[PDB]
């Protein structure tokens, strides 16, 4: 069984086992069972699963060196597999909401859910709460008496929360901080002092590493039972860098990858989003350049967004980003080597994360 | 310390910590912890703490019962505010959601919280997400080392599920089931074939029940390690009960409440709930009178809502309202005879939560 075989068949049985209890317990009907599982299908699959995939991945290196009976090998990799589905479904449920929360129009070349002519949004806030739900069900279900399950819910709470708070950072990232108030509309930054490397890489730390890089391999190491083959530090600190560099690629190509590629119009230019581009082109831009870039910064108007475009072209901002690369790359290898100090096995499951982050 | 006392005592020291931990362990800046404190404020202050409170009545019931030293008493007492605050910050997620879900315009005498000028629905939806969130950060924070985390959790989460499951049927409720379907736009229903009492039932039960009545009866049990006292299956029959009755009163006052003391321009009629008049009055209409509802509900129109106000106040559903009030008078009495078998304490907290909402 090839890891990503077992891993879509164990989705097949999980959509069972949550469809059929919520109809032998929770007086669901055919038809909103129906509703549901398309809804599960449109909003979990069709991605590369790499979140979740990871999760499989680490529990693989471990068994590869780690005494088990046959069954228990299964009940294992069955594990990582539950596992990496609750991330995906995390991922899900913040996907719904978010499209929702920034009006976006497509997500994989498909609509948003929320777009979808029998969903809307009184519909999609909900699924989305739904999604998030059932990595609860899974969970109870599925590691009802493993001896992780505590650690497990409490780790999946930390990084859910956080991912939330992420979410907070990257809305807010136009505005002045000091003029936050739920009672004043928020104008968008004149100055853009807050965007700033610390700033931006708070942001991103919350928004996408815990999420994307430290749950599924902590995940991965829960299901294993190894947390003890490792330096919880130094595992926070490679997600840290890994997920910023991740979210350094993505803020490029939202910027400079043809819609059909992207699968997506790329609008963070409009949406005045703190990029990396625009962080970057800040820390490097004249004063002309910094006053021309404030004067079409955050603005639906197509001519203005070709300017700042052009600002970032003329800006060699290649080499910028080909240093930082330079400069991950060092520490990821770095902190590879700390790794394999308590654990070469984990050590080159991180080594296989960045291999596909890098290359990707 | 009166009870209300304690517990509005203990939302400040959660609020406290929450923040506080924000700052030392989500690197949250002050603005941002001052509008997230002002969200929670917001979202989670100035009703009436019903929910809440019954955790906190249910503990003091077994407190004056059951043997302990007084700091054990404070501790319980203490824990059973920590339960109910989470109820209400769940309740709170829910209706900063389904506002937004609704369209809602006021909430309590107040604009609901997306409507807030410095918030909007791109905030807001996230600010939900929190809410809910907070919950399972007070509940890890102080529960856990507490016999009932396990099982404390795992109901929480079984609650929230079907509170969700509840939404999906409330907003459905006017679509025919036999046409769900993600890629086309719902009709409403032209027949109202599924505006029954069996269907009501479903909505009222999955919707509100649970995280109404059960959830804080049971939470109320599990600080005080008194679930033996009990029968499960009488708690959740008399919490049904008592919940459907809760709904009628509300869709009653929807309807027929003056709006400054309702704190809402009730919209049932034009949102075309399934609502406990309809289903009555659907129940007792002749073919002319259905003809007409039909012609009339689900409809912005002011004189069309008129109409529907109309046919309902002809139909003396007061009569219908006073013969199901009387039988559940006597169902929630003879349940709180079958629950004073295994427990006088717990049939009289029951007798309180019925008294608290029969009056109302
Ligand atoms: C078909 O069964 C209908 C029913 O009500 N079952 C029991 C039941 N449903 C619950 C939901 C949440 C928490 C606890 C619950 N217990
Ligand atoms: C859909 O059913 C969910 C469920 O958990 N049913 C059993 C159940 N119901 C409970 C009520 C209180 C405490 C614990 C309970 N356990
Ligand atoms: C209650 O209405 C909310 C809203 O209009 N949100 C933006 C929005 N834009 C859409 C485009 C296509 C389909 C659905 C869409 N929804
Ligand atoms: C001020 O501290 C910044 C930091 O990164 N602290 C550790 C940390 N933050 C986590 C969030 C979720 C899950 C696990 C986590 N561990
Ligand atoms: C805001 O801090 C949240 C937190 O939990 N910090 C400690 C912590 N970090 C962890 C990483 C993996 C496993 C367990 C962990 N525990
Ligand atoms: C992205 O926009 C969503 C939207 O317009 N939702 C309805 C809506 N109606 C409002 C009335 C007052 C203040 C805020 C409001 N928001
Ligand atoms: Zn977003
Ligand atoms: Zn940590
Ligand atoms: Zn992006
Ligand atoms: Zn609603
Ligand atoms: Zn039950
Ligand atoms: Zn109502």
């Amino acid at each position: 069984m090839a890891s990503m075989e077992r891993f879509l068949s164990v989705y097949d049985e999980v959509q069972a086992f949550l469809l059929d209890q919520l109809q032998s317990k929770y007086e669901i009907d055919p038809n909103r069972a129906r509703y549901l599982r398309i809804m599960m299908d449109t909003t979990c699959l069709g991605g590369k699963y790499f979140r979740g995939m990871t999760v499989v991945n680490v529990a693989e290196g471990f068994l590869a060196v780690t005494q088990h009976d046959e069954a228990t090998k299964e009940r294992i990799l069955h594990d990582a597999c539950v596992g990496g589905w609750m991330i995906e479904f995390l991922q899900a449920h913040y996907l719904v909401e978010d499209d929702i929360m920034d009006g976006s129009v497509m997500r994989r070349g498909k609509p948003c859910w929320y777009r979808f002519p029998g969903v809307t949004t009184q519909c999609a806030i909900n699924d989305g709460i739904i999604l998030k739900s059932w990595t609860q069900i899974m969970a109870w279900h599925y590691f009802a008496d493993r001896p992780f399950l505590k650690d497990l819910l409490c780790l999946f709470q930390k990084v859910d929360y956080a991912t939330a708070v992420g979410q907070m950072y990257d809305v807010t990232s136009m505005c002045d901080s000091n003029k936050l108030d739920p009672e004043v509309a928020q104008p968008m930054t004149t100055d853009f002092a807050e965007f700033t490397p610390a700033i931006y890489k708070r942001i991103v730390k919350y928004k996408t590493t815990f999420y994307t890089y430290l749950l599924p391999l902590v995940m991965g190491l829960l299901v294993s039972e190894a947390a003890a083959s490792v330096e919880m530090n130094l595992v926070e600190r490679v997600a840290h860098l890994i997920g910023e560099y991740f979210q350094v690629q993505d803020d490029v190509m939202d910027c400079f990858t043809p819609p059909e590629q992207l699968g997506k119009v790329g609008t963070d230019i409009e949406d005045a989003k703190c990029s990396w581009l625009a962080v970057t082109f800040l820390g490097k831009a004249n004063a002309a350049q910094v006053a021309e870039f404030k004067a079409n910064y955050g603005e639906k108007d197509p001519a203005k967004v070709a300017v700042v475009k052009r600002l970032y072209s003329k800006a060699n901002l290649q080499a910028d980003f080909a240093a930082y690369e330079a400069e991950v790359v060092r520490e990821v290898e770095s902190l590879i080597e700390q790794l394999k100090v308590k654990s070469p096995t984990f050590a080159e499951s991180v080594a296989v994360v960045w291999e596909k982050t890098h290359k990707r």
